[PDB]
DNA sequence: CGTCCAATGACAGC
DNA sequence: GCTGTCATTG
């Protein structure tokens, strides 16, 4: 009962009773076998794989049961020159896609990053149920630590670490298949992680069950898991052009700033330099000391702080925005433009989907400079970063959000009848908002300030003190604690949520969503008083911004399966490349902004796939509010129109 | 000693 | 070599 490699490729007739078996299990595992070119002489054939040079896919390990893993070697040459590459090839699609009335499920570790690797490299889109053992690590504890191969043969199947011993990138969040860094052969790394892959998920399997967690598994997270891998192969449009024209634009407003600062101080200063912002705002001036943005905004009225502050929003997106995209930024030659190819990342405390290299979420909302005209001599110019991300030549971009998705959660579970009144109303709650705030016309609110009334009013929600909402409206603690104390006056129902929250929270030791997703807050018993706040306050935000992302994953998902109905054309972008011309059609998945979708969708399916979008996201979830949607479509992320 | 939540990511002065 | 702070987004 030792660790056996059989390495199916080498007869035929071996490789026919492997392929014979194979189509018999409804459960196994695959680890891919990437290797890196380390010497000449033992240089194997296969796969080159997209951004790594000197690294390719050798071959595949499958285990079904036991310590019995089988290596498929995807080498050029085999000791059967009988079975040919592309008879294997041809073997391992078959295996690797199921019928409509087969059922199989097929147990891959880091399976978005495996899934892209066998349908760019070796040209396989597989069509079977997924699991990733990844991820059944995060619906036990979404605050645990991003799990390693290591950690989880530690804690699911422990009496297999002798065979991790001498391999420290088990230790690592990439996979051991994967990793070609290792001096071991990838015929053995990947036969170590189907083995070890297989035998944990049955016991992460028992564990779903007992939490009651395994159909939010399969048919939610691992599905969404799909659903991403198909937005990282398909990237977001960039436009290089518009990229740089902000910038210059930009640069060109940083240089008249310095130039008006310097008339203000007398002196040319350096904006990075706080000594040097220091000496003139303070010492050269008279100005109450004690330069941060809390700080300059409260000293924003001579009209340096103001000029300070916006110098450093534009420096921070040529510095922080500008530079990543331009760098993270390649070629698509299959569509003729250049796209951001961003990481998915699911592994999140509430259950959100955020992304890396680069965060497109983080890119910045538009906001206004004024430069000198022939008459204005400040005119207010738009500056629009989501302006340079564009759809393929021939489309367009879509976007579809939720109108309060998480105010109406709130609503669903406080069932506080003032909150479902405003709600229906259709008025906008931030402008309303702000203009009791400011006793100004509800037309009249700009986005700024709406923003603000924003922040105003998820924080107290979320409980923000008087002190921090004083110090948001620019009024005094005791004037702010008026204005949550008459929130929770006419919000009675809310509050008596966040009341039994807590106290169910602290018995519990968790807090879960609708869909029965647990997050541990074992600080909600804590002796100290700031860190127990924190936890009621998290006990609170997880159940509302929680249950916000199982319903948009659930509208992704159930999107995504009526989009590849209608359309029989490539999946994403990443199957045009990986088959390798064919005119585009429907809609890829480019991005997730918690409460919205972004969709690139060609022109003749705008309208199919806007009425898909909006049915499916109003469908998601069965709520005691109805679920509103908003579909725009655009030119641009930064051009989108209301769509009807 | 720090009281809206979630997130990525560049720096710093411990 | 960093934990913390602080830009930005939701
Ligand atoms: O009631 C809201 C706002 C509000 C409305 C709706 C919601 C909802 F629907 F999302 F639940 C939440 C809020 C809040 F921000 F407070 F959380 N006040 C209360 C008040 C008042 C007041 C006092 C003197 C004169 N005039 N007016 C609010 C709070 C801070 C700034 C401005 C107004
Ligand atoms: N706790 C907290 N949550 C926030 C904050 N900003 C946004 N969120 C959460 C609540 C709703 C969700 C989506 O944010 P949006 O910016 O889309 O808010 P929105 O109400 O949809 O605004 P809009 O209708 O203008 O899109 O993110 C904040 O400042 N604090
Ligand atoms: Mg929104």
């Amino acid at each position: 009962e030792s660790l056996s490699i059989i390495d199916v490729a080498s007869d035929q007739n071996l490789f026919q009773t492997f392929i014979k078996e194979w189509r018999c299990k409804k459960r196994f595992s695959i680890s891919l076998a990437c290797e890196k070119i380390r010497s000449l002489t033992s240089s194997k054939t296969g796969f080159p794989i997209k951004g790594c040079d000197d690294t390719l896919v050798v071959g595949l390990a499958v285990c079904w049961g036991g310590r019995d893993a089988y290596y498929f070697s995807l080498q050029k040459e085999s000791l059967d020159p009988s079975l040919t590459l592309k008879d294997r090839m041809w073997y391992l699609q078959s295996c690797l896609r199921k019928e409509s009335d087969k059922e199989c499920s097929v147990v891959i570790y880091d399976f978005i990053q495996s899934y892209k690797i066998l349908l760019l490299s070796c040209g396989i889109s597989l069509e079977q149920s997924y699991e990733d053992p990844k991820v059944a690590c995060w619906l036990l504890d979404p605050d645990s630590q991003e799990p390693t191969l290591h950690s989880i043969v530690t804690s699911f199947l422990p009496h297999e670490l002798p065979l991790l011993e001498g391999m420290e990138t088990s230790q690592g969040i990439q996979s051991l298949g994967l990793n070609a860094g290792s001096e071991h052969s990838g015929r053995y790394r990947a036969s170590v992680e189907s083995i070890l892959i297989f035998n944990s998920m049955n016991q992460l399997n028992s564990l779903l069950q007992k939490e009651n967690l395994q159909d939010v598994f399969r048919k939610v997270e691992m599905p969404s898991q799909y659903c991403l891998a198909l937005l990282e192969l398909n990237g977001i449009g960039f436009s290089t052009a518009e990229c740089e024209s902000q910038k210059h634009i930009m640069q060109a407003k940083l240089d008249a700033i310095e130039t008006q600062a310097y008339q203000l101080a007398g002196h040319s200063f350096s904006f990075t330099s706080s000594d040097d912002i220091a000496e003139v705002l303070f010492l050269e001036l008279k100005l109450p000391p004690n330069t941060s943005k809390d700080v300059l905004n409260k000293l924003k009225a001579h009209p340096l702080p103001g000029l300070i502050l916006e110098w450093r929003r534009i420096t921070n997106a040529i510095t922080k925005v500008v530079f990543p995209l331009q760098r993270e930024k390649c070629l698509n030659p299959f569509l003729g433009m250049e796209r951001i190819y961003p990481v998915s990342q699911s592994h999140t405390a509430t259950g959100r989907i955020t992304f890396t290299e680069p965060n497109i979420q983080n890119v910045p909302r538009d906001f206004e400079i004024k430069m000198p005209t022939l008459a204005d001599r400040g005119m207010p110019f738009s500056i629009s970063m989501r302006h340079a991300f564009v759809p393929f030549p021939g489309g367009s971009i879509l976007a579809a959000d939720y109108s309060q998705l998480e105010l109406r959660i709130l609503a669903h579970l406080s069932h506080d009848r003032r909150l479902i009144q405003v709600l229906n109303t259709g008025a906008d709650v931030f402008r309303s908002i702000a203009a009791e705030w400011k006793m100004i016309e509800p037309e009249s609110v700009g986005d700024d300030l709406r923003q603000q009334a924003k922040q105003i009013c998820y924080g107290i929600i979320y409980g923000m003190g008087a002190k921090s909402l004083g110090e948001q409206m620019g009024i005094k603690e005791n004037d702010a604690a008026c204005y949550i104390d008459s929130f929770k006056s006419r919000y009675t129902g809310i509050n008596q949520f966040m009341t039994e929250t807590v106290k169910n929270c602290k018995r519990d030791g968790f807090v879960q969503t609708i869909l029965g997703r647990r997050r541990y807050l074992p600080g909600i018993k804590d002796n100290n008083p700031y860190r127990k706040a924190h936890a009621e306050r998290q006990a609170i935000n997880t159940i509302v911004q929680g249950s916000a992302a199982d319903i948009v994953k659930i509208a992704t998902v159930n999107i995504q399966k009526q989009l590849e109905t209608f359309h029989s054309t490539f999946k994403s972008h990443g199957h045009r490349e990986g088959m390798l011309f064919c005119p585009i059609r429907g809609g890829f998945f480019i991005l997730q902004l918690h409460d919205e979708l972004l969709y690139e969708v060609a022109e003749e399916d705008v309208v199919q796939v806007a009425q898909i979008v909006k049915n499916e996201m109003e469908s998601a979830v069965k709520l005691s509010v109805k679920l509103k949607v908003k579909v725009k479509i655009g030119a641009s992320w930064g051009e989108l129109k209301d769509f009807d």
